[PDB]
């Protein structure tokens, strides 16, 4: 069934034992549902308009997560668990934030931030052929570095909450208005049983091409394994939406080849400094990989100083907005 891939370290936190703060409860007729943004095997994410959800934005475009009407009660529980995890984590500029929920009398709706530009993969495919003050407003290398920095800041936030993503990839990174990057788990809009990014391993389907060796062979997921996935994500960005390990099929050969030390070559549009970051993220020893805090420091030094000021002004607006 559908279940968010995110996990919080307590031994993992059991989301069914977490409380649901009813302050998030939003009346159902305050929500008007629109077209689908992504439809998967267990549910979908649709556009919506929320009335009175924000005092500063009395009429606000949102996104809404929901299951199929045939959802079993155990699938309903999984959606509540994701809802509880999001309230437990709290908000940050660079994650798809929870805004409210409809959990009384009927299907569970999770109301989340609407991201105008969609996922990063489709955004890169849209602007591949076209490849300072307008970086964070409505491609160039600076755009790619802006994406690189904001993902690091978003993952630094998740890491600071002892949260492991476990499916970090460009398909799970959305772009909102102002070119603000927002990490999420968009698995509800996918069918991992019929998606070439997910490979049958054991009794499930896993994003093997994005997974660190310790996650593949030892089922160990840590923030440092997210850093490996972050390096693969950077390959996606600077290849302008390319598929990792192009031409190679995931089989027993692939696992041992990566374990033996094979790594992707530099993407054509990556700088030498950007590729060195990816190489660091792909260290076989997880403790040699840089933390997301250090990654944010490294990438920030690759961007113009005025970008950092523009970022924090947007960040400030986010924190002051209610």
């Amino acid at each position: 069934r559908y279940e968010i891939r995110w996990r919080v370290i307590e031994i993992y936190v059991d989301p069914m034992q977490l409380p649901y703060d009813s302050r998030w409860e939003f009346p159902r007729d305050g929500l008007v549902l629109g077209r689908v943004l992504g439809s998967g095997a267990f549910g979908k994410v649709v556009e919506g308009t929320a009335y009175g959800l924000s005092r500063s934005q009395p009429v606000m475009k949102v996104a809404v997560k929901m299951l199929k009407p045939t959802a079993r009660s155990s699938e309903k529980q999984a959606l509540m668990s994701e809802l509880k995890i999001m309230t437990h984590l709290g908000p940050h500029l660079n994650i798809v934030n929870l805004l409210g929920a409809c959990t009384k009398s009927g299907p569970i709706y999770i109301i989340i931030e609407y991201c105008f530009y969609g996922d990063l993969v489709n955004y890169l495919h849209k602007n591949r052929d076209s490849f300072v003050k307008n970086l964070l407003s409505d491609l160039t290398l600076l755009d790619l570095l802006s994406f690189t920095y904001q993902v690091a800041r978003g993952m630094e936030f998740l890491a600071s909450k002892n949260c492991v993503h476990r499916d970090l990839a460009a398909r799970n990174v959305l772009l909102a208005q102002g070119k603000i990057v927002k990490i999420c788990d968009f698995g509800l809009a996918r069918d991992i049983m019929h998606d070439s990014n997910y490979v049958s391993k054991g009794s499930t389907f896993l994003p093997v091409k994005w997974m660190a060796p310790e996650s593949i062979f030892d089922n160990l997921y840590t923030t440092l394994s997210d850093v490996w996935s972050y390096g693969i994500l950077l390959w996606e960005i600077f290849s302008l939406g390319g598929t990792p390990y192009p031409g190679m099929m995931v089989d027993s050969t692939f696992y041992n080849k990566i374990k033996s030390g094979y790594r992707m070559a530099k993407p054509d549009h990556a700088t030498s400094e950007v590729y060195e970051i990816m190489v660091k993220c792909w260290n076989s020893e997880p403790e040699k990989r840089p933390s997301f805090y250090h990654l944010s420091e490294i990438v920030e030094n690759l961007l113009p100083g005025q970008y950092k000021k523009s970022y924090e002004k947007i960040h400030l607006d986010f924190l002051k907005s209610d």
